């Protein structure tokens, strides 16, 4: 069937859609198609390109209320790489508290982690019941399942600025230095190339966690 309304969705609404690049982009919902219990959502992107998407591959063009975000919520979040802004899918790992300066911790589908504000989040429209089940990277998927279902039990390493450890990157270990701690993240400086990364303190990419 061709629908105009489906739950809280309405044809003609502004929406975010996931492209083949894995980045998300503004568009308009132009059709809703059902095949039995299955539902697909046709999006016309602002560049006039069209794609037929599953409901976990569209997100609302508004920010979720705080009381609708939980550990395990499926979101699109802003990631600023340099002066470029991308919208990328992830999982809420932490909700605002004193220790994180009232921010949301996001674990992105590509393994990166960041603290963001509510204004940097968009809810995915039709997430899977087990929200991690559409994470393509199996390693990341398994990590998320374990994290979300064990929460609030979260093994983490205790580090401070100046400590020297090895940190994993693309399957090898690198000499590194702890630059900064911010809540559940540590900023690691890779000594070989002097590039840095915020890494979750429970990541086995950190030597002490790997060795624990
Ligand atoms: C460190 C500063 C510094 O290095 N800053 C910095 C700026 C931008 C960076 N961008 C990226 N991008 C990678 C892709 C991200 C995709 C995110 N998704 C869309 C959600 N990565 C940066 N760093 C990652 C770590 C690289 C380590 C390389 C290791 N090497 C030995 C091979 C990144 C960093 C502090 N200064 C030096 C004082």
């Amino acid at each position: 069937e061709n629908l105009y309304f489906q739950g809280d969705l309405i044809v003609s609404m502004r929406i975010l859609g996931k492209k083949r690049t894995k980045t998300w982009h503004k568009g308009t919902l132009i059709a809703i198609q059902t095949v039995g219990p299955g539902k697909k959502y046709k999006v016309k992107f602002d560049n006039k390109g069209k794609s037929l998407l599953s409901g976990n591959h569209i997100a609302y063009d508004y920010h979720p209320p705080a009381d609708k975000l939980y550990v395990g919520s499926r979101v699109v979040a802003k990631y600023k790489d340099g002066n470029q802004v991308w919208l990328y899918a992830g999982i809420v790992a932490e909700t605002p508290n004193v220790k994180n300066k009232l921010r949301f911790l996001i674990f992105f589908d590509d393994g990166y982690a960041s603290y963001v504000t509510q204004s940097e989040l968009y809810p995915i429209c039709r997430p899977l019941k087990k929200t991690w089940e559409d994470i393509e990277d199996i390693s990341c998927r398994d990590f998320i399942e374990e994290y979300v279902t064990a929460y609030p039990n979260r093994p983490m390493v205790l580090l401070k600025s100046g400590q020297l450890i090895k940190t994993e990157w693309e399957g090898t270990w690198w000499k590194s230095r702890v630059e900064e701690v911010d809540g559940s993240l540590v900023r690691i400086l890779f000594l070989d190339d002097k590039r840095c990364e915020w890494i979750y303190r429970g990541s086995t990419r950190l030597e002490p966690m790997f060795s624990m």
